[PDB]
């Protein structure tokens, strides 16, 4: 239940005139906010920032301010052959596939992280697509300087 | 007995009229099923695919639907020395070759899959060659990359 203590000072959320859309997450010392995400922050201090701008990547960072990366949460590479955590459940990883069970997940709902055993950051959920019981995951994914967006064919984004 | 309930969900008959000629696997994302079997797979949706053709390989696979995933058995590449799962009983794995009891086969009853202890698939079966009390297996292996037929002398295809 650690991992969602920490989801409350990382989380952000981005909402379209209110109406909630997706979140934002700051980690290291970028705001994770998903490029199809529209809509503004709630807390203006990074609302008030200038934002990059990628669409074949899906993601949106803005250098948060030095009051900001105290209440950031830390990330991590490692991904090995096993178990996380989720807010709505758990995601099942094997084979470089993020998948969850069907049900747990409904349109928006998108920019929450994916977190390991002990708290470290791994991913950023932008949408899925249906398989089966076991939904997968479309997600943003990084290595030493690599960031890699893995889309499962078939995904609608929620 | 967990591997007969494996088995279960993943394998599919192959029926030609009114005989079942093979069994075709869902094994990864792809539908095992071997290239001299002749005749329909029963579910539509594997035989609406277009399906590959191999010879010197002696396999017939295609794309498996975003549905039959959730409902694909498990591979993997650890073939250490010892004993693993069957159908109608168990392998041996020794020196590279498949055997089993003479008595357990009859002709037909080729595409069945072979499993380790904790349920990941490791073969699948074309034929095998009687040899003494033990008669062995022509399997299809692989592991990173490859792909390997590894076909006993003097074997018939059951």
């Amino acid at each position: 239940r650690m991992c969602m203590k920490i989801e409350n000072d990382c989380i952000f959320e981005v909402k379209l005139d209110g109406k909630v859309t997706g979140y934002a997450c700051l980690v290291g010392d970028k705001v994770m906010k998903p490029a199809h995400v529209k809509g503004v922050i709630d807390n203006p201090d990074l609302a008030k920032l200038t934002y990059k701008k990628s669409s074949k990547y899906d993601l949106e960072c803005a250098q948060i301010p030095v009051h900001m990366k105290s209440d950031a949460s830390k990330y991590t590479h490692e991904k090995p052959e096993g178990h996380y955590n989720w807010h709505h459940g758990a995601v099942q990883y094997s084979g470089g596939r993020f998948t969850i069970p069907t049900g747990a997940g409904k349109p928006g709902d998108s920019g929450r992280p994916i977190f390991d055993n002990k708290g470290r950051v791994v991913a950023i959920v932008l949408g899925g697509a249906n398989e089966g019981a076991r939904t997968a995951l479309s997600v943003v994914t990084w290595t030493k300087d690599m960031v890699t967006r893995y889309t499962p064919e078939g995904t609608e984004e929620w």
